[PDB]
């Protein structure tokens, strides 16, 4: 059941509570997250990444939301578009049937990011449809991002706190930035959104490396990390690398322990399983569970 | 494009080549079956077992399928009811807008299952969904099929002709009869159907046993046992087994050669690719390519 992207965001931000942002890219992480939802009476955002899109086809992914949505129609519904790169593109997800679309120009400097993202603002609202925008610069200025957001009109920002991610990665350990964090949210008074901040759970974890997985280069931030951002303001967990590890790890596991496997269920209701558990878990930590 | 069963295979009768049926259980697996009739220029019979239902959704399951007629409206497709078991099953096949549906009462003696075959017809030619059926006894005997036919008004059927398989599974290594086929086809005047016929390419083969598989029990028949059962008759070649070995021999080899490799799109899109070309090269054996 589709609805604008605000009316999830705003009662998360009203209420003082962050709701997670799962990505899809085919049926097995969709029906997963529905699941979740449904299991943790949780309303459902969920992202698709501009590869995600083609990889699917837009009308594919608009498609099985809409499908799903009438399986659960008692579950609020945000289809979301993850990390937009042109107008076109936000364009294109707006006359598709997201209900929310993200452009990331967060790579610019702030007046080409204000530039691009007020219109795409323009254009989203003006066909009922809510905006997501990135500003950083090393860390966000939380006096810029008043400004940004003032006279951009976005929905929900996401603000350079302390992740290393997109046109802010750095060299070391990934530091909330709790005071700024705060303070951008005072001065903007709009839902604010995290990004690269995956967790990677102990459990997620052990279960891809005991099916033989390689996660040197994925270290994840602690969920005292996800909790605090939230209490700071935060209404929006971007999380898709944590499903990907968990899903992956079962369809490792049953290729190791049995070679002559090639059901595709056998694969895929396990790597469901354990995604969709991923999913519950996060909506209880980020507090949107029992919020339906 | 959702066309009657009948439509696609009567055309296959009247011209003497076959048309491959083509299984699905989620989105990639359909995916490459379009694209390889979309390159191929043939027909597209799609299969949906009651497995697969369960795990999809019947709703899903019918749903992704007129996505995909949307992107090819040029291509003819029958969504086709795999091995359906009760009357039941194949009701709520039809009333979900499946164009075809088999029931399997082969197991049943003469009378039951002409008798389950026929309710079913009842049921499903009112609604203008064509049947499929299986008939055997061991070999199935011409004269009954014959009779099966005539009584049951049945659309094609499924001849118990060589091939080890369902009520009809043997010890020994499966041989076609080629002139019962003939007499079968001769008496019964339809489309037949060939069971249990999984012809694992070379190539599949090798690529599942280099990514570290185990193919002990699925020795199939060769290219020539389909090939000579066109040749005899057969119109309708159920197809999964090489399509489910093409999928996950590259999934496993992803798996194996990049332990760190959690994105989903880099296991499944080499694995499309792989199903996709063995759809293509059946349908250029069986001879449906170059048909719409
Ligand atoms: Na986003
Ligand atoms: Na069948
Ligand atoms: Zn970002
Ligand atoms: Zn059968």
């Amino acid at each position: 059941m589709l609805v604008k992207g605000n009316e999830i965001l705003l009662k998360a931000h009203k209420e003082g509570y962050g709701v997670g942002a799962f990505n899809f890219v085919n049926f097995e992480m969709l029906n997963a997250i529905f699941e979740a939802g449904n299991e943790e009476n949780s309303p459902l955002f969920i992202q698709a990444s501009e590869g995600a899109i083609k990889y699917m086809g837009i009308d594919m992914a608009v498609g099985m939301v809409k499908i799903m949505c009438e399986r659960y129609p008692h579950i609020p519904v945000a289809l979301h578009l993850d990390h937009g790169t042109t107008f076109e593109s936000c364009e294109k997800a707006v006359k598709a049937g997201f209900t929310s679309v993200m452009i990331d120009a967060s790579h610019h400097a702030f007046e080409e990011n204000l530039e691009l993202t007020s219109k795409v603002v323009k254009m989203a609202h003006n066909a009922g449809v809510s905006v997501e925008a990135e500003l950083g610069r090393v860390l966000v200025n939380p006096k810029e991002a008043e400004q940004f957001v003032k006279e951009s009109q976005v929905d929900y920002l996401a603000p350079a706190i302390g992740t290393s991610h997109g046109a802010f990665k750095f060299k070391g350990e990934p530091k909330l930035d709790f005071e700024r964090l705060q303070e951008v949210k005072r001065l903007t008074n709009i839902p604010l959104v995290l990004h690269g901040a995956s967790a990677i759970p102990d459990n997620v974890r052990k279960s891809y490396l005991d099916a033989g997985g390689d996660l040197k280069g994925s270290k994840g931030v602690p969920f005292e990390f996800l909790q605090e951002s939230v209490k700071g303001g935060i209404n929006k967990v971007n999380t898709d690398t944590d499903l990907r590890i968990a899903f992956i790890a079962e369809v490792r596991k049953v290729a190791n322990e049995d070679k002559s496997q090639f059901d595709l269920r056998k694969f895929f209701s396990p790597a469901q399983l354990a995604l969709k558990n991923v999913v519950k878990e996060r909506m209880k930590l980020l507090g949107s569970a029992n919020k339906i």
